[PDB]
């Protein structure tokens, strides 16, 4: 349980974070797809004091697609909820941007929905 | 310089305060236009330190959970976005509001919505 | 003729939709199983010759929740692909905009996803 | 107030219809207003907003084929049209264009427009 761990999505990307006391994220992100190799700093927050009605755990994170292998001039932000259960689940929705001149401004964000469990798909 | 670091102000009275540092981060509050210790909070996010040379924006995204010493309303914002520079400099960004629920109103759970940042508002004398 | 028929989602909801030649989508939305107050119309359009290389086939439609019965002042729109064979499926992303006062136009909108199959659950 | 012909920020036009049923049909076209940019559109709207001071929700859909191009891609756009003064129509919206499952993760870019019955500048 909780939220520090590793994590993958349905892609089988690698999500390895730090839940602090303080509500920060940290930790590092490595995708399955996309202009991506290795692994890419990250940065979030959580709420560490969530509901006690039931209710999953909001929280958000981070990753600019530059590391000291690459740089795909973009950044994908996570927002979604953590929820405890049986098999743990991290829901999420996100968007990612691409640097674009202002005439390519209007498709510069792709949206998508991830959803994170301890397990890594086959 | 990444032209980022700095005050900016949304659209409908937010304020943010951030600098960007030379590893990629973004550290900073967000908080009202009346700027009371209420309505601050702390964010995080990432931007590219290293943008194209081709005329292209520079992207970034940041998150706050909107929990404080003060408050908690059980929900975080990420904005995604990028950078624009020159005469009329701006981060123009989308964002997604999600609130912690239960799985029955887990479809309920998800805000959309976009946010244009600028270096300056109006401000008027006393 | 793939899409032509009957769409369960996970959540209770059915709806049965005609792909009409000219690229059109129409038909019935129900949000609740076993509730004739729940149907409503939809409406919208497909991409009429699409490829066929195994990309899906893209579509949207939207919904406003009104009906005689009942209304949400809200309106969904579904934008996504069909993907076809033996284990069919509709891959959406939605848009949820309720009417607002201006003061309330931030909070309008719910985003979310959402998978219809033709098999019913 | 909804029928008329509305312009976004970009200048793409959009003539629009809105029927008695809540139908909302017309087409969506560019700026240069040639043939070849111009589609068909359906969608749906509240034919009963609130009165409250709230905006009227609706959506409607556009794909990206006609008779001389195809984008094998369609959009939504979800929103609600605020009246008075200067009406506006401010909407969200999302292009999903088809692609395989695996690169699914990348079919769909969002955006919002905001459409007005003049002309953008």
């Amino acid at each position: 349980a909780g939220i520090t761990g590793t994590w993958y999505n349905q892609l089988g990307s690698t999500f390895i974070v730090t839940a602090g006391a303080d509500g920060a994220l940290t930790g590092t992100y490595e995708s399955a797809v996309g202009n991506a190799e290795s692994r890419y700093v990250l940065t979030g927050r959580y709420d560490s004091a969530p509901a006690t009605d039931g209710s999953g755990t909001a929280l958000g994170w981070t990753v600019a697609w530059k590391n000291n292998y690459r740089n795909a001039h973009s950044a994908t932000t996570w927002s979604g909820q953590y929820v405890g259960g049986a098999e743990a689940r991290i829901n999420t929705q996100w968007l990612l941007t691409s640097g674009t001149t202002e005439a390519n401004a209007w498709k510069s964000t792709l949206v998508g929905h991830d959803t994170f469990t301890k397990v890594k798909p086959s």
